């Protein structure tokens, strides 16, 4: 099991951690949503499908930054929502295939009442999502972190 980005940097079997960046909404105003679709960022796959079963959970979500202190919001992961940042680790989604499947988290994201202004700095941190990965064939624990970065600057006008 191993995972790759958009632009394809990798993280190896065993896990490890890597960055993604993620092109955002310029203008977001208050009573609107700011969505952060992973699933066409974060691609995963099992490594012996004959055999193994591998179980992928969204363990934790953490806020940074604007988005820390700008927005609220929830993570839907293969399609339930939970608050984000997150209060406990997810159900588990299965990967059975050697292709590519995406990993389905997407950040949904608002403006809060009193956001203003460049509510999201361009090259900010703005969360970190810890994929965690086991199966049904030995002890292994993985955690791949991805630290998810904007591109832009995001403005909530006033
Ligand atoms: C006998 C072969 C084991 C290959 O081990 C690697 O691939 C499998 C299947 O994806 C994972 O469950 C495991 O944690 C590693 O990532």
């Amino acid at each position: 099991f191993a995972c790759k980005t958009a632009n394809g940097t990798a993280i190896p079997i065993g896990g490890g951690s890597a960055n993604v960046y993620v092109n955002l909404a310029p203008v977001v105003n208050v009573g609107q949503n700011l969505v952060v679709d992973l699933s066409t960022q974060i691609f995963c796959h099992n490594d012996y499908p004959e055999t193994i079963t591998d179980y992928v959970t969204l363990q934790r979500g953490s806020a940074y930054g604007g988005v820390l202190s700008n927005f609220s919001g929830t993570v839907k992961y293969s399609g339930s929502s939970y608050p984000f940042p997150t209060t406990s680790e997810t159900p588990r989604v299965v990967y059975n295939s050697r292709t590519d499947k995406p990993w389905p988290v997407a950040l949904y994201l608002t403006p809060v009442s009193s956001a203003g202004g460049v509510a999201i700095k361009a090259g900010s941190l703005i969360a970190v999502l810890i994929l965690r990965q086991t199966n049904n064939y030995n002890s292994d624990d993985f955690q791949f972190v991805w630290n998810i970065y904007a591109n832009n600057d995001v403005v909530v006008p006033t």
